[PDB]
DNA sequence: GCGGTAGCCG
DNA sequence: CGGCTACCGC
């Protein structure tokens, strides 16, 4: 079985306390991260290699970054878009035990009526023609990540109030949409179709998860050939009420490889 | 037994890591800290009461700050010096398990040159004054806290560089002695006279435990008949070596009454 | 809320 | 180094 994860970590140098013993315990063969807020030179590697993961990264001082860790070497690894912004800290990809594993952090937009929220759109259709130019659909392929946003009314708490939501909101959406529609299965919905499991809860609403206040925007999207062979996928609740928990969730995929 | 313990906590509500599991450990009958840096409505005082501790504060916003931890319930509570600025942020007085106890946190002084060190020896000439005119010497009476003060070349690592220094200076040494005279007995060197036992450790300084880069300005002093009864008393270097530690070390004072 | 940032400070 | 005052981002 091959085991593929992802995690917003809200600062790397700020989860080792979560995300060490998490991979001790769950063992994934690969872990996207983003938000991991912090320069190259000082990302924590030695914390990975002491317990038997490699790992890749690309950020820079203080906000976004992504990295991956893994129990093969990664090869081929490649930062950012391929045309400009490059957004290095927000697209890093490898190709990680045969699998091409693509790891974004979509730009979350801030208001919808904000240059961010046009920057997010554009962002998406980069990232749907990057996409197309260099993803073989006849091959295993894993687009994981933060994608900030939620595709579908089960993906959020309250979709008939967050129509203005930049998470929500009807142009990311479709941006989104159609980069799946290029052959990516959003595998949670697979195993798990139309029911409520959020990978995110804000820190800032009292008592979120025991009132189902959350998001689903982080997603594992699988080409059709690994799509298939998926036979589990799921958040993982526990690390979210440890102590000092990441505001997201593990988001795990278990394919039959 | 009767356990009186004080503790510069660097931030209160920084240091319940610490703290908490210290009295739940240690017992104390008392517990005078400084620098708690809380305003009281902030004062995290539930914290106390689920081990059993009361606990009576005095501070402001960020700066100084002081409290008493005990078993027994606080009596006749009172802030500051009887004088203007009454500086309630650095004294609380409180009549507990029949002793009189208060806890000071002295002026700092800065610099030899400054303002400052000028209103920390008029700090303790008018403490001299409070002390002189409200402390029975026949009484049990514990005056106890971080008075940024050595009195004696013992209580610093290298005399000769810190002549200047405010925390070592002659006027401020006279200062504080001029109190002692009163009877105050520093119950430390009551016990161990001669020992190079130190309450802080820079965190600026690398390696300062080992290389005795220490100074002793904190201190438990007691009117002669509490004194008498004085078993033992000691530094408690563990906590200094902890994750996130106060720079100071808890000074503890046992009596056999 | 709770991450990050900078400069101030002992 | 690790509190403070502030701010910024999500």
């Amino acid at each position: 079985m091959l085991k593929i994860a992802t995690f917003n970590v809200n600062s790397i140098r700020s989860r080792l306390h979560i995300v060490i013993p998490w991979l001790k315990e769950n063992k994934p063969d690969i872990l996207c991260m983003q938000e991991t807020k912090v320069e190259n030179r000082k990302f924590p590697e030695a914390d990975f290699h002491r317990i038997g993961y490699h790992v890749v990264f690309s950020g820079s001082k203080g906000r976004n970054g992504v990295a991956i860790a893994s129990l093969e070497e990664p090869e081929d690894v490649s930062f950012g878009l391929d045309s400009e912004p490059k957004d290095e800290d927000r697209l890093i990809r490898a190709k990680i035990a045969g699998i091409d594993v693509i790891n974004t952090y979509v730009p979350q937009g801030f208001k919808i009526d904000s240059e961010k929220y046009q920057y997010k759109l554009q962002w998406l259709e980069r990232l749907y023609h990057y996409l197309q130019k260099t993803v073989d659909f006849r091959s295993f392929a894993v687009w994981c990540g933060d994608m900030n946003v939620a595709p579908e009314p089960i993906d959020v708490h309250s979709p008939d109030k967050l129509k203005n939501h930049v998470c929500f909101h009807e142009d990311a959406r479709r941006a989104y949409k159609k980069i799946l529609e290029l052959g990516f299965v959003d595998v949670l919905r697979k195993i798990h179709p139309n029911e409520r499991i959020y990978t995110f809860y804000d820190y800032r609403v009292k008592g979120a998860i025991e009132r189902g206040l959350g998001w689903r925007g982080d997603a594992i999207l699988a080409t059709p050939p690994l799509a298939e062979r998926c036979v589990d996928c799921y958040a993982d609740i526990k690390p979210r009420l440890a102590e000092k928990p990441s505001d997201h969730l593990p988001l795990v995929a278990v394919f039959d490889v």
